[PDB]
């Protein structure tokens, strides 16, 4: 079995900068990963890992996906509750 | 579906007298954590999570198992592992 996306908690950040919301993960009904970033980078949303700078000036994730497609399943994730919290509050609205 | 911790890594092993082995578990064949490590304490081994700090200022797991058999079995994983490597490199010697 490929690892799951089971729930995710979400923060908006509303002060201005690139972060638009912070999040954890839980994966597998089982582990959660804290430190997750929404971010608006200049060719749209996505979704910063928790990372960790080496003495050394670089960065390496602490917590690293294999594949860009189970990043992307991280990723979609994120960003689909995200949005959706935009639009559970629009509707909310009235 | 649950945890599967399918590997684990084992870096900079018995340097340090307390901190014992730098860890890397992959979970289900395609998520991996880095910079567990393996510390001696009161009683024995235990296995540390990465340490996130609050706002507040305590310390907390950045990455977290919710139940603790999911713990357990993290912890096991990386112990046997280290306690593997361990007394295979004594065998070499005997032999």
């Amino acid at each position: 079995n490929a690892m799951e996306v089971t729930d995710v908690r979400l923060r908006r950040v509303n002060t201005d900068g690139r972060m638009r919301a912070i999040a954890s993960i839980t994966l597998d009904h089982e582990f959660v990963v804290h430190d997750i970033r929404v971010i608006d980078g200049n060719n749209g949303l996505f979704v910063a890992m928790p990372s960790k700078r080496t003495p050394d000036g670089e960065f390496r994730d602490i917590t690293h996906p294999i594949n860009s497609s189970t990043r992307g399943k991280i990723q979609d994730a994120v960003l689909n509750e995200y949005h959706r919290l935009g639009d559970t509050e629009a509707l909310e609205f009235e």
